[PDB]
């Protein structure tokens, strides 16, 4: 029963585990470099273990060092996005189940894909510099040598010596902080991660951070001058923790703290265990995008507990996590509610196909990323898709009560592990026996491994939703005659998540004329929202409805911030626009140097420069 990792070079878990990690790094703004040791207890899985790999990215290795004397190791040639391969020569044959402990020293990239290092320009307070990491999927192996595949799981301790003026933060419960007795000039901070994680949610933050507690176990962390609206914005995060362990069994992870990152940040969230990371594009002023929050809390259970062996199988981590973060929003504020979202990402689904394609391989569920990027590959549809298929389940297994049980048995049967589809499925079928012939009406094959939207849409309460849709049909439908009917007052009745799913159905059936356009500026003055779920969509209409004013607006939205799902598709916008093309590829060419390596990766190649 092999089921290797494609994406990673590593010796693979049948044959050793990293088991701990003790990490002791140096944080370097003048050269962008990390530098330290990353001593690996790695057990055997073999008998006469003479060898074993590694996956690394751009990093320079000094030296390895095994029982107090260095050891022969080789870097193989660069994989493209991969990495390079790192094999180590164990000086003594290992029997099955030994442990040894191997301590690589080593230094990053300045151009680690890991990483995004700012300048103090680039930041809040404009006196300091500023780093943190994405590891997720497999960009760990850019800022340390590690089997870099979420199929082995590890705990971790951390010593980092940073700047004395500034914090670091990671992935782990913090503990303490002393003076770096090798350079006064900098302080020591300490950190252990007590439960087994994979690798990919390894984090690190260094720069001026101060908190504010919002919960019994949780502080917001920022620069000094996001941290109070930041504790506003995220003032449910206890409730929807209480609701999540119900749902889900014990929060196991002591702290649930929140950093909210600089605007590059290229995710709305990532759920780093300790220590969910978020953009500051959350910051709305009235909560209205807080359903980040609940789905970051909800990773704790699913993702972070039970997680994708390969990322294959990513759809695991995230349909569940999209379920029951549905499911947090439907305890808060209603059933009624939690069909609104689902509808939203059903739609959000057939966007992505429509992108696509309808037979691209990317929209399967499950997808062989064999050669190719997990950066490339991700979207909405194993979030989308991996919910619908939930839902379904949910619908014909007997209701909400009913699948949420077996949520809670299956984030039980596999914490601690790492799993595939065919895990899932067989314990879905155990739990479910008694309905297996409901079960076996699922058409497996096409759910799972067909390209496209789903064989079969689950049924969705359509009362939130009908004036979005009514009113959105009004404005395709109207006519230049019709366009003096419209008036502020068509918004009286819709809340903010509801303008948005009217705009979300607009942009479906853009473009719309011009002068469409300009009259809903003018009754609507959407110019003045500063909701960037509501702005993104309202520029994208605009833009693709060849509105020139606009232009200046969405370059604007493109760079001040960062995050991927509103920076891409601007870019894209703007590139296929013939009036704004060249500033577009000018202006995405003159930021690129200060951009996240991965989002500049992305722009590029959406913009097919290079
Ligand atoms: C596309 C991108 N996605 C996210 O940031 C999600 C976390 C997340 C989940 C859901 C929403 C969401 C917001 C509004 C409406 C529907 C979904 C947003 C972010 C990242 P995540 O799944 O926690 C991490 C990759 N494991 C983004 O939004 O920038
Ligand atoms: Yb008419
Ligand atoms: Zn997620």
């Amino acid at each position: 029963p092999e089921i290797v990792d494609t994406c990673s070079l590593a010796s693979p878990a049948s044959v050793c585990r990293t088991k701990h990690l003790h990490l002791r790094c140096s944080v370097d703004f003048t050269r962008r470099t990390l530098t330290g040791t990353a001593a690996l207890t790695v057990q055997s899985q073999e008998d006469n273990l003479r060898s074993l790999v590694l996956d690394t990215k751009d990093l320079t290795i000094e030296k390895v060092v095994i029982n107090g004397q260095e050891v022969k190791y080789a870097l193989g040639e660069r994989q493209s996005y991969k990495g390079s391969p790192m094999e180590i020569s164990l000086p003594i044959a290992l029997s099955k189940n030994q442990e040894i402990v191997i301590e690589i020293s080593f230094e990053t990239s300045p151009k680690s894909s890991a990483l995004q290092w700012l300048t103090p320009e680039q930041t809040s307070g404009k006196e300091h510099p500023y780093l943190f990491s994405q590891c997720q999927a497999i960009h760990c192996r850019a800022i340390l040598p590690c089997q870099d595949t979420p199929s082995v799981k590890l705990t971790y301790t951390a010593e980092v010596s940073v700047p004395k003026e500034l914090v670091a933060l990671m992935s782990a419960i913090r503990d303490g902080e002393t003076p770096d007795p090798e350079d006064p000039s900098r302080k020591i901070y300490k950190f252990i991660q007590k439960v087994p994680i994979p690798c990919y949610l390894i984090a690190l933050v260094v720069g001026a951070l101060e908190s504010r507690q919002i919960g019994p176990r949780t502080l917001v962390w920022s620069e000094k001058e996001q941290v109070e609206k930041s504790a506003y914005e995220f003032s449910e995060t206890e409730s929807m923790l209480k609701i999540a362990e119900d749902l889900g069994g014990p929060y196991v992870w002591g702290q649930y703290d929140l950093l909210v990152l600089p605007p590059s940040f290229p995710y709305g969230g990532m759920e780093n265990p300790c220590l969910t990371f978020v953009t500051p594009t959350l910051l709305a002023g009235d909560k209205s995008l807080s359903n980040v929050i609940a789905h970051e809390i909800s990773h704790s259970w699913t993702g972070n507990l039970v997680t994708n062996k390969t990322w294959d199988h990513f759809w695991l981590n995230e349909g569940h996590t999209v379920y029951l973060e549905r499911h947090i929003c439907g305890r808060l504020f209603g059933e009624k509610f939690r069909h609104f979202n689902a509808l939203g990402g059903w739609g959000e689904l057939q966007n992505s196909v429509k992108t696509f394609g309808e037979t691209h391989p990317f929209t399967k569920l499950v997808v062989d990323l064999t050669d190719i990027d997990p950066d490339v590959a991700y979207s909405s549809v194993p979030y989308e898709k991996g919910f619908a298929l939930l839902f379904y389940l949910e619908q014909l297994l007997g209701g909400p009560e009913i699948f949420l049980g077996f949520l809670k048995a299956y984030v039980e049967k596999f914490s601690y592990k790492s799993i595939t589809t065919d895990d899932w499925k067989d314990f879905l079928y155990s739990y479910f026996k008694d309905k297996v012939d409901v079960l076996n009406q699922v058409d497996w094959n096409a759910w799972l491994y067909s390209p496209g939207l789903p064989p079969i849409k689950p049924n969705y309460d359509m009362t939130l939703t009908n004036a979005c849709i009514a009113l959105s049909q009004r404005w395709i439908t109207a006519k230049e005659d019709d366009l003096n009917s419209f008036n502020a007052t068509d918004l009286k009745d819709l809340s903010s998540h509801q303008l948005n799913e009217f705009l979300a159905q607009t942009l479906q059936r853009a473009p719309l004329p011009l002068g469409h356009i300009k009259r809903m500026q003018e009754v609507y003055n959407f110019n003045a929202i500063n909701n960037s779920e509501i702005r993104f969509r309202w520029l994208r209409l605009c833009i693709q409805s060849k509105w020139e004013d606009a232009i200046p607006l969405a370059l604007k939205m493109a760079t001040e911030q960062g995050r991927m799902k509103f920076t891409r598709p601007l870019f894209k916008d703007l590139a296929a626009f013939d009036k704004s093309h060249d500033q577009a590829v000018r202006t995405y060419q003159e930021h690129k140097a200060s951009m996240h390596p991965v989002t500049a990766m992305l722009v590029g190649k959406d913009l097919k420069v290079d």
